Order: structure tokens, then sequence, then C-alpha cells
RNA sequence: GGUAAAAUGGCUGAGUGAAGCAUUGGACUGUAAAUCUAAAGACAGGGGUUAGGCCUCUUUUUACCAGC
């Protein structure tokens, strides 16, 4: 077969603060993703990009925002059933993959291949990929540029020209003739030499593109001195059609970098990916939040997404900003396409909401009907399960007990993007008030994103000049193993975390080391809390919950994912609010016990038997992520948890009226789940 | 919400072009059932390479989504 005739270069991530720059290559035979940062999988799912079917993943910098989402992509590939997958990047990649198996489990069902930089190159029928290691003058100092060249595209045959004279067009005899013409062998027939030039166009050797990342000025000189780039610079046998620079704005304005890259020539297109992007990625989440805000303000606050404040400076050659969903076309025609750019238009969402069936009447009735502690802020950053999707992110909740103190509690993959989308530009101040973080259990979706929040908190603290206060993390002994396995070859950031085992915090437990001594004290008398206790749950090995009591006598208990635990009862008694799991729903008791989930019915049961004033669910299943069915058991002490939800103690006599409008908003989706899940599960149970 | 499999007609086998069973007037047959010399409906809805077969966007049908 001939060379590919449809190659597209697209960006899934614009290199924003939330997530690092990510590329995407679409070809008729193979697909590539290059850098796999945090949240790139969710963006690909949102943009309809096929998560599976990926052939190669190329890593450049080996940095968390560039490799944080690799675990999620690997898990998704494993679930999808992809048989083969190849990973390439720095030679120490295999070490990172090994640490993943500690908590992610064996990678059965999918074959993973690690290609170190020592390998010469990787061949393909669609294009060839090289690798030129780069070393800085100042291991996190190693970056790699790939440089990709396409294959020969055979010229099309002039069928009309051949038919004009009387060649056997439309018959099997034409196949050898066209095969010989395309190959390059002259064909003589009918007593004359037709020659290939009169039957086909000259062959096209194909273009090429270069991917290079310059984290800082330190890498400018090594890049300039690179010998390989010299051959492709200026005139060359394979002109480079496009080059992408994943470098900060300051580095781009550097005179040396501009002079070196200017040798590429005027025909070379340049693309820059950095924090200066001006595109919005998640339209569905923004629409959902805007629609929810129309019901009750101050409980679903507007995202107030950050926006660029400085226009890109003029340079020697015009530049095209990274943006989102920007695609560059190769092979058929070299041009830029912008027919799929994402823009935020809240007016359309408002108009669509105004046309909802009877939603306006319900909202008006609720408003007509509507018409204590002031800062017990509780915000649910995420409420979904593992494998985050567009509608919601993995479970993650934060509480702002005091303006100067806060508790992160569970923190899943990333969640700094969620924090930025929630508080906007105010995250910098908020991130500096973080006091401690607690992980639920060994599952990756609850503790995989810790490095990102750690780095972001460190950056925020350094921005204001405040000294460095080590963060307190309450995780089992399993987490420390992963942390020590990591950071030994990439970052060495062990100074930003202090471990406090949860076993010593268990009710009736005893301190087993002086390290916890004065450490529990530092944790206390700082969050306005009186004693902190934990206990095991019936979920899996090394699973613990947390109970927090304020100095004023307000008590809140968080359990997480587990079966109804009798030990939890009699310990969280008189708790103002409680947090449980509602992964599954009624009618799936067999799956609930098999999957080790309480389910909504058992959670509500313990809720009435727990005496807690308020019962709040969490960790909604992906099958009912849009909204869980409101069972008749709902009472004044229950509620519904949603992403970016904000609830105060004074809202207790206010939320009951929200059920009608919330159920009205989700009509089509609720009908879909009712028609799909309940009947199917009932039929399956009856058959079995 | 995601993954796997098939979209051809009254039914059904594939990709040189379309192949097998069923019926319209009936001949052997007083009798309308035996064996045909003609008949027909024809590859779900787009588009990229020019070609069917290849890849992508929707629509309809079956199955699956579990404790680390
Ligand atoms: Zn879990
Ligand atoms: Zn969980």
């Amino acid at each position: 077969s001939g060379g590919p005739n449809t190659v597209y270069l697209q960006v899934v991530a614009a290199g924003s603060r939330d997530s690092g720059a990510a590329l995407y290559v679409f070809s008729e035979f193979n697909r590539y993703l290059f850098n796999c940062g945090e949240g790139v999988q969710r963006l690909m799912q949102e943009h309809k990009l096929k998560v599976a079917r990926l052939d190669n993943i190329f890593l450049t910098r080996m940095h968390w925002s560039n490799v944080g989402g690799l675990s999620g992509m690997i898990l998704t590939l494993k679930e999808t059933g992809l048989p083969k997958c190849v990973l390439s990047g720095p030679p120490q990649l295999e070490k990172y993959l090994e640490a993943i198996k500690i908590f992610s489990g064996p990678l059965k069902g999918i074959e993973l291949a690690v290609r170190p930089h020592s390998a010469p190159e990787y061949e393909d029928e669609t294009m060839t990929v090289y690798q030129i290691p780069i070393h800085s003058e100042q291991d996190s100092s190693l970056v790699v540029a790939f440089i990709c060249k396409l294959h020969l595209k055979r010229g099309n045959f002039l069928v009309l020209k051949a038919k004009e004279m009387g060649l056997p067009v439309g018959t099997a005899a034409i196949a050898p003739i066209i095969a010989a013409v395309k190959d390059g062998k002259s064909i003589t027939h009918e007593g004359r030499e037709i020659l290939a030039e009169e039957l086909c166009t000259p062959p096209d050797p194909g273009a090429a593109f270069v991917v290079v990342e310059c984290p800082d000025e330190s890498f400018i000189q090594p890049i300039c001195e690179n010998a390989t780039f010299q051959r492709y610079q200026g005139k060359a046998d394979a002109p480079v059609a496009l080059v992408v620079h994943m470098a900060p704005a300051s580095v781009l304005v550097d005179s040396r970098y501009q002079q070196w890259m200017e040798r590429f020539g005027p025909d070379t297109q340049h693309l820059v990916l950095n924090e200066n992007c001006a595109s919005v990625h998640n339209l569905r989440s923004h629409k959902i939040q805007t629609q929810l805000n129309l019901i009750h303000p101050d409980i679903f606050p507007l995202l107030t997404s950050f926006r660029c404040k400085k226009e890109g400076p003029t340079l020697s050659v015009p530049m095209v900003q990274g943006e989102c969903l920007l695609k560059y076309q190769l092979r058929p025609r070299r041009e830029w396409q912008r027919d799929a750019i994402i823009t935020c238009n809240p007016e359309e969402f408002i108009v669509e909401a105004l046309q909802l069936p009877n939603f306006q009447q319900s909202v008006q009735e609720y408003r007509r009907s509507a018409q204590r502690s002031q800062y017990p802020e509780i915000i649910f950053l995420g409420t979904g399960s593992a494998i985050p999707m567009k509608i919601r992110n993995v479970s993650a909740t934060l509480v702002n007990i005091s303006p100067d103190t806060s508790l992160l509690l569970d923190c899943g993959e990333g969640t700094f993007g969620q924090l930025c989308r929630h508080y906007g530009d105010q995250v910098d101040r908020v991130l500096g008030t973080l006091a401690a973080v607690f992980v639920s259990h060994l599952h990756a979706d609850h503790h995989t994103g810790l490095p990102s929040i750690l780095l972001q908190r460190e950056r925020a603290l350094a921005s204001l000049g405040k000294p460095l206060h080590p963060l307190l993390v309450v995780a089992p002994n399993q987490l420390k193993a992963w942390l020590q396995q990591y950071h030994n070859q990439c970052q060495e950031v062990l100074h930003h975390i202090s471990m406090i085992p949860a076993k010593c915090l268990q009710e009736g437990a005893e301190i087993s080391s002086p390290a916890v001594e004065r450490l529990i004290s530092s944790l206390l008398r700082t969050c306005d809390l009186e004693e902190f206790q934990t206990c095991l749950v019936r979920h899996c090995k090394h699973a613990f919950g947390c109970a927090l009591v304020h100095t004023s006598g307000w008590k809140v208990v968080y359990s997480g994912d587990t079966m109804p635990c009798e030990a939890l009862v009699r310990m969280g008694k008189d708790a103002t609010l409680l947090i449980h799991e509602a992964t599954l729903e009624d009618g799936l008791e067999e799956e609930a016990v098999e999957k080790t989930h309480s389910t909504t019915s058992q959670a509500i049961s313990v809720g009435m038997r727990m005496n807690a004033e308020f019962i709040m669910l969490n960790h909604f299943s992906q099958r009912y992520a849009k909204v869980p069915l409101f069972s008749p058991n709902f009472s004044e002490k229950v509620g519904v948890a949603f992403d970016h939800m904000k609830v105060c103690f004074g809202d207790f006599p206010t939320m009951p009226k929200l059920i009608p409008p919330l159920k009205a908003l989700f009509a089509g989706d609720i009908e879909e789940m009712e028609e799909r899940r309940e009947k199917r599960e009932l039929r399956q149970v009856r058959a079995a």
C-alpha cells in the first residue's frame, strides 16, 4: 500500500495552568498522543477523540503535569481491552511504570513496551520518528526532540489521459500498467513509449514536523548547539512543514532562540503552546454549572474562569496561538483549519434552559416558596468514581473551616483544575491556607493527584514570599512506599510532605513513635478542632475514615466507600453532617455486595439509624453520574451532591425545595436511566 | 457514559459481478404440487483517497463494563 493521504496535527491541551501541553496526531493507519498530562484523557473523551486505538505515547520532559495522567490513560486502555501499546521517552520511564503497578495492579490484558532513548528509531508505515537526546548545561535536565518525517506519497494516475488514447481502462489489465507506472518503470505499448511522465505526477517525498520543548533558558544553548537540527535547518531534502515549541513566553522572546529558530525558513509554520492560551475546554461542565446556578445562587457559584491578560508580543514571523482543538492538515493540502474551535456562550445555555419543559414554572414556584454558623464552608470538588468523565471528576471534597485554615481531605487525580475553575484567580490566596490532606485508601483515584496539588501549593506559597511550611498528610503506610519509590530519580521533593499514619489516630489507639508526638498536636489547635479520630471500614485492606469535631461543638464525619459499618455507628454520634457513598442504587444489592459498596438504600438506612442531622452521599457511579434517582426514602436529612457544590449550615432549612427543580432539569437523562438500567437488571436477575 | 459484533430484499452466501430458495399464463399432470426457456425488487444515510473491498461522521439491533 501507499503512504498515508490524511494526516492531521491537533492539540488536546493548550498548555494551560491546569494541564500541560499535549499533542495529537490522526493518521489513516496509526494514531499518536505525545505528552500525556493531567486531565488529557478527560479532554479527549469530551472532544470525542478515541481514547483507545492509540499506538505510541511520546514523553519529552518527564514531569508530573506532563506524565500525571499517564496512569489514567493506562487504566482506560486496560479496560478498553487494547492488546498492544508502546511507550517511549526518557530511559528512566520503566521505573515510573513499575511504581504504577504498586497501586494500579498488574497490567494484564494489555502489552506495554518501553522504548529507551538508546533505541535508534521507531519505524512505521505512516511515518518515521527519530530521537535526539538533549542535555542541559546546568535526572530532570533531560529533554528529547523527535522530528517526524512522512513517507512517500505515490502520485495519482491520470485515468482520463490514458482513456483518451484507448488504453484498457476499467479492466484487470490496467492494474499491471498502473503498478508499473507508479513504480517508475517506463511502459511501451501500441508501438510508442508512453513514458511515466505522461501518465502520473512526479512523486512527492513528503513533509516533516519537529516537536521540541524548552522549559527554561538553560536549554536554549544545548538546543542551539544540537548537530541534528542543523541538517533540517534552512534548505534540506525534507523541508519541515510545522514546528511546535512548548516553551514559556519569556524564553520565546529570547534573542538567541529567535535567531536559531529563524533558520527554519519562511515556509515553516510555528506554533507555541504555553500558559498564554485563551481557549475553554469543558463546555458541558460550564453549561451544567450555569444551569444549576439559576436554581440557588451562593450554592452553585459561577466558575469565573481565568482569562489571558497579556497579548502575545510581535516577533520576526507571525505566530498562531495554541488555542484548543486547533488542527493542522498535512498531505492533501497544507493549511490551517479552525472549524472546531470551542467558545463559551452562556447566552445559548440560558436560552436552552428557558425552553425546558415546565422548568420555568418549577423554578418560579420554588422562588415564591423561598421568599447559626456563618462560615462552616463545605465544598465538594468532585463526586464521581474512578475513570473521571466529562460530567464530573473523581471524588474530591474540601472544607474551609476558617479563612486562614482548611482541610483538603480526599484529593483525586489533579483537582487543581477544579479549584482554579471554582475560585478563579482567588486560588492563589486559598492554596496558601491549606493545612493538611487525608487520603481514603490505596485506590489511585483518591491519592494519585497529590503531587500536582503539592507543586501548585508550593508555587503559590513561593509567589507571596511566605516561608515554606511542610504539609501534613494522613495516609496509610502504603502511600509512603509509593512516595519513596518516586521522587528518587525525577524531582526529589520529599521535603514538602510529613506523614502521619492513620493507625495511631484510630479510636483507642496508642502512639507507636515519637514522630506522631507533637505532630498530632500540630494538626490540632490549628484547625479549631477538638481531638481527631479514625476507624477501619469494611471496604478493603488499609481503609480508614475520619471524624472531625470543631471547638464550638460541631461534629462532621466522613466515611468514604465501604459497606455499612457498625464500628462507624456509635462513634460519629451527634454528628451535624455525615458523608457516605451512593455508588450503586436500589435493585443492585448483589452487585453492591460483590463490588463492596453500601448503595443508596443501605446508606440512607444507616443514616436514619446514625442519628446524624444531615446525610450527604458521595462517590456517585459512572452509570448514574448525571443524577441518581430520588427514591421515596428521601427525607429532610438527605441531599444530592454535585461537583463544585457549596453548602452552609444555614442552608439546612432551605435545600428540601430544590428536589423538584433538580428532578425537572434532568428529564431526558433520568428517563434514559429508568428505561435502561432498572428493567435490564430486573430481567437479568429474573433470568438468573 | 464507554467497549465488542452485524446493517444487502419475503428468507439467505460474498466483494471479477452481483448468487440460491420463493412467483406471473403452463405445458408430463383430468388438478391448481414434480422439471423452464423471460420477468422483478439489489450492497442502511453522508465524505477522503478516485475506484466495490479501505478509513471517518450519524442512525437504527445483540452482548459486556467485578472485590487489587
Ligand atoms: Zn475506592
Ligand atoms: Zn473510590
